[PDB]
This record gives structure tokens, sequence and C-alpha cells, in this order.
């Protein structure tokens, strides 16, 4: 087990979205630090309110087996999207304990940046997941499309993955 298996999920269904560039520029820092062959999938390659033999090659089975998770959503209506939460509503309630999650979010401006603490961290603390100390809200300043002071926040948030894996990564029941 020399390399972690990373998955990526972005809650933007559109093809050339700015959320898919954020989740693609997340594993490369981990893959290039330590990892192999990240599963990066957009929510267009999903079963979005259609389990029954769908594209659960690229949603469910890669998500639950991953050693590291990066999760992202466009900020719609002061919170994440609905199609993002429909994917989360299908997870078993205790399925992601001991799992590192990196929170990310894209929006219109620099406003609405309490979605990391008040919207995404309560949902992934419901799963009792190892939420990292650095979630990152980005504005529409990116054109691995990135720009200033979000790249250093992203590179230093993936550095919090390998900092709880040292010496060869050392009433309810599922």
């Amino acid at each position: 087990m020399p390399g972690p298996r990373i998955v990526a999920f972005a809650g933007s269904w559109s093809r050339p979205s700015k959320t898919r560039s954020l989740v693609e520029e997340a594993a490369r820092r981990a893959v290039a630090r330590f990892g192999g062959s990240a599963h990066v999938f957009d929510i267009a390659d999903l079963g979005p309110d259609f389990p029954q033999d769908g594209p659960h090659t690229r949603h469910l089975d890669a998500f639950l087996a991953a050693d590291a998770l990066i999760v992202a959503s466009p900020v719609y209506k002061g919170s994440y999207t609905g199609l993002f939460k429909h994917f989360i509503d299908l997870i078993e309630p205790v399925a992601l304990v001991g799992k590192p999650v990196l929170l990310a979010a894209t929006g219109g401006g620099d406003r609405h940046a309490l979605v990391i603490e008040h919207q995404l961290r309560p949902v992934f603390g419901f799963f009792e997941a190892h939420t990292l100390a650095t979630g990152l809200y980005v504005s529409a300043s990116d054109f691995g499309l990135a720009s200033e002071a979000a790249s250093t926040r992203l590179d230093r948030a993936v550095a919090q993955f390998a900092a709880h894996l040292s010496r060869h990564d050392a009433h309810h029941h599922h």
C-alpha cells in the first residue's frame, strides 16, 4: 500500500465547469505527493435521480473504497446544490469514519464563504469523517485553471492528508 487511492466529486453537472478544474487540481497535489490513479468524476457521469446497474463504477463503489476524499460543490442558494446532496443522501450513515475529507466550494464572488463551516462540515461530521482543517472557498478568479492565493491554500490543504498517516500510514451497525 505505497500509494493512496483518491476520489474526487464535484456537484456541477456542466461539462466545462470551474468546479471540475478545482477537483482535478486537488489529487495532482496528493497523487504527486503520494497516490495513484485518482477517480475523478463529474456529476454528469452519475445516476442523478434515475441502486440499479447505472454508472456506479464512477459514483458509489469508488467513493466508499477511497483512502482520501475531496468534495466540492457550487454554492447555490447559500448552500450546496441539490444534486450534490442527493449523492450524499444515498450513503449509509456510518460508511465514512476515519476517512479524510477535503472541502471545497465555488461561488460567484468572495461572499458566501461560510458554506465550509455551516453547510459542508455538519454534513461530513454527520458521517464522523476526518474533516481537514482547511476547506477552501474560491471565487470566479481562475483561468489546471487557477489564480492567486487559492493555489497555495489548495497545496497546503492536501498536505494535511499525509499528516495523519506516518510510518507506513499507521444501537447502530453497518
